[PDB]
């Protein structure tokens, strides 16, 4: 955790907590101590104390996995890391609990795409503000390069038939 992007981690949690808010005044929320969905009171203005804060939490383990790990790659990495975190939790919790099957327990290149779209979403929330930030990130010429390495793999294989025409 860079002491910048640590720095940076409030900032980017005020400006989610921002959105929503601008998302719960369309909607139509207004502060009270009373908790209750049907009477359209919440103490934070349906998000809690702790709910407030479950999509923040995340956002410090997603830099450190950035950093323990080319746009349309950090995407995928983050989609993919937010299915299995909650696939580990899921399994996990049904394990201890006995419970039945979960169609979501299978490897992520074979779910439905709405399920991919869902934390999508979330990653693309979560990389805008690094980009508008100017945070260049990678996953961690070509064709020239190619050719050159085929033009070894010819000397090599033109050693070899030299070696086998000689005998």
């Amino acid at each position: 955790i860079p002491e910048k992007l640590e720095y940076f981690i409030n900032k980017y949690a005020e400006h989610s907590h921002d959105k929503w808010s601008m998302d719960k005044l369309a909607n139509g929320w207004i502060y009270g101590e009373i908790y209750s969905d049907s009477s359209k009171i919440q103490p934070l203005m349906l998000l809690s104390e702790k709910e407030k804060e479950i999509y923040r939490w995340p956002i410090k383990e997603s830099l450190k996995t950035m950093l323990a790990w080319d746009l349309h790659a950090m995407a995928e990495m983050m989609a993919e890391n937010y299915h299995n975190i909650w696939a580990k939790k899921k399994k996990l919790e049904l394990e201890s609990k006995g419970g039945g099957n979960h169609p979501l327990l299978v490897p992520y290149d074979t779910l439905t795409a709405k399920e991919k779209a869902k934390d999508r979403e979330k990653a693309q929330d979560i990389f805008k503000f690094l980009q508008i930030s100017g945070y260049v990130v990678s996953r961690g010429x070509x064709x020239x390069x190619x050719x050159x390495x085929x033009x070894x793999x010819x000397x090599x294989x033109x050693x070899x038939x030299x070696x086998x025409x000689x005998x």
